[PDB]
């Protein structure tokens, strides 16, 4: 059976791009530009920060200075962070808590491969941090869309092979990072999103210790 279960964040443990919505809004007002609403925001999923700055310029054609542009982008940051502190063990998503109580009672280790820069306070302030074993530091390791770098690097701090883990992921480029770690995916959302080839639950409420174990199962026979 499994050794370990590899967690992203972001879509799986909890959803983080609502306070980024939140952060950017605060900017564009800051600056004067219409138009940043949630219709907008969803041009924002899975864009680089500067990218989505760009984006977010161009809403009002606007051209600033390599200087101005950095300190924009540090404002929408420091806006995020801010944002961020009133995240709480409200915003797990569901079937999650049970999920670590779960793995950890079997002694299963419990990972977060998250690119997340922002990571352990966000675990701090939902309180999961005591069912983590590890989390994988994306500032060492390139967590760049699709890089097993991640998975590898969380199977190995708890102790494990990535093929002895499970990873969870939400993203098409999540699903591909675990693969090619040599983890076996599952993913959560809809079958047009994610793949043909993996395991699919529509919702984390479908992350059961239960289910896990019937995909590893069917995996091995
Ligand atoms: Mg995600």
């Amino acid at each position: 059976m499994f050794k370990a279960v590899l967690f992203d964040l972001d879509g799986v443990i909890t959803d983080t791009a609502e306070y980024h919505f939140r952060a950017w809004k605060a900017l564009a007002e800051e600056i004067g530009i219409n138009g940043v609403d949630r219709q907008f925001n969803e041009q924002l999923k899975g864009v680089s920060r500067e990218d989505s700055l760009q984006k977010i310029l161009d809403l009002a054609d606007k051209k600033v200075s390599a200087e101005e542009f950095k300190e924009l982008a540090k404002r929408k940051n420091d806006n995020y962070v801010k944002m961020i502190q009133d995240v709480s063990p409200a915003d797990v998503y569901p079937g999650i808590l049970q999920l670590l109580k779960d793995l950890r009672s079997n002694k299963i280790k419990i990972a977060l491969a998250s690119a997340s820069k922002n990571g352990p306070f966000l675990l701090e302030r939902m309180n999961l941090t005591g069912y983590f074993d590890a989390i994988a530091d994306p500032a060492e390791v390139a967590a760049s869309k699709a890089a097993p770098d991640i998975f590898i690097a969380a199977a190995h701090a708890v102790g494990v092979a990535p093929s002895e883990s499970i990873g969870l992921e939400d993203s098409q480029a999540g699903i591909q990072a675990i693969k090619d770690s040599g983890a076996l995916p599952i993913g959560v959302g809809r079958p047009e999103d994610l793949g043909d080839d993996i395991v699919i639950v529509p919702d984390t409420s479908h992350y059961t210790l239960e289910f896990l174990k019937e995909v590893w199962l069917q995996k091995q026979k």
